[PDB]
């Protein structure tokens, strides 16, 4: 799930 929220990065 962090990468899926942290791609806005």
């Amino acid at each position: 799930l962090a990468a899926h929220l942290a791609q806005a990065l």
